[PDB]
């Protein structure tokens, strides 16, 4: 009941986040940390100076604190310097403490208030975050080390077993059929949410492709394998893709969504109930002509792009 792990899109993102930076900036990405063991936001590790730690929430948006802790379990695996193992410690203690009694986990810990409370799937925090601590729970590199202990890894399989219930419960039905899930849910009622104004309850194209690599790399049971299959119809279906067309950002001045042969699109955003893709802007507003929103919102922000391909592949190679 086992997929392989190559090729997931999930398992990628992990092995490229072990070599993410050059290992002579371990410490400019150690001075981070925040003492609750999350970091504080995402950062260019390759740019900053040194930071003083801190007090402050640690945060999974744009790859914060899964990265970092991947980054720096591999310089452990490597240098043996027990600092960065410490490091890892607390990163996991920080995401099994930011889980909900429901298996969410939260963007932001401890809790802000407002839409980062809600479970993330935004940037595949919550999808990737699972496949942090599913990778630790199994002794995968670069978590074959001595950083953790049998009942470390026994706290990791409970938290991904819980976050799996939980992707599981949130996945949504669309007029009674199985499709995916939003950017962000309620982490107590698993309904979809908004986020930030432009960011409203729709399916995601973007980071339903995340959820499912992570669901992938689970043990395929019966109710995992249909969530699959029908995360995977629903990319690939044609009420859902656009066919001949393609997302070139370069051209979001007027219009990114371009005709194309030979190519398809899903949006970011689709209607939870039509399947229609659809538009917003800092109005909260919800429209379905991308040259009606302003300038600033259509080049700041992917109103779509491949998403699908790599899902899709990926579930061709595997026989579904
Ligand atoms: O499509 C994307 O996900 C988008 O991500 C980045 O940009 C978004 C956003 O569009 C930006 O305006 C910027 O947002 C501001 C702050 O940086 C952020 O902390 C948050 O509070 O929202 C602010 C805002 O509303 O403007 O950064 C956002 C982000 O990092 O998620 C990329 O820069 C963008 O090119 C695209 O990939
Ligand atoms: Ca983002």
């Amino acid at each position: 009941r086992m997929l392989t792990l190559d090729g997931n899109p999930a398992a990628n993102w992990l092995n490229n986040a072990r070599t993410k930076w050059s290992a002579s900036r371990a410490d400019v990405v150690l001075s981070y940390q925040q003492n609750n063991g999350g970091w504080p936001k995402n950062l260019d590790y390759n740019s900053v100076g040194n930071g003083g730690g801190g007090n402050e929430s640690g945060t999974i948006a744009n790859g914060a604190t899964i990265t970092e802790m991947v980054f720096l379990a591999e310089v452990y695996k490597s240098g043996g310097n027990t600092k960065y193992r410490d490091a890892v410690r607390k990163a996991a203690n920080f995401l099994v403490n930011s889980q909900y009694s429901t298996g969410a986990l939260p963007q932001f810990y401890p809790l802000k208030g407002g839409y980062s409370d809600h479970a993330t799937f935004n940037d595949n925090g919550m999808a990737y975050a699972l496949t942090v601590l599913d990778f630790a729970a199994n002794k995968r590199a670069p978590f074959d080390t001595d950083v953790f202990s049998d009942n470390d890894r026994t706290r990791f399989k409970t938290a991904v077993t819980k976050g799996t219930d939980y992707i599981l419960k949130a996945q949504w039905k669309q007029n009674g059929v199985l499709t995916v899930w939003c950017a962000q849910h309620g982490a107590l009622d698993y309904q979809p949410k908004k986020a930030r104004a432009y960011e409203l309850e729709s399916l995601s194209g973007s980071e339903s492709v995340g959820v499912l690599a992570f669901l992938m790399t689970q043990p395929q049971t019966a109710e995992i394998e249909q969530a699959v299959r029908a995360g995977v119809a629903w990319f690939n279906s044609p009420r859902t893709y656009l066919e001949g067309y393609t997302y070139d950002s370069s051209l979001a001045a007027t219009n990114p969504i371009v005709p194309r042969a030979g190519s398809k699109m899903w949006y970011r955003f689709y209607d939870l109930n039509t399947n229609r893709g659809f538009f917003s802007d800092r109005d909260g507003s919800k429209f379905y002509d991308i040259t009606q929103m302003s300038l600033e919102r259509r080049t700041g922000y992917s109103w779509g792009g491949n998403y699908g391909t790599s899902i899709i592949n990926f579930a061709q190679k595997v026989g579904y």
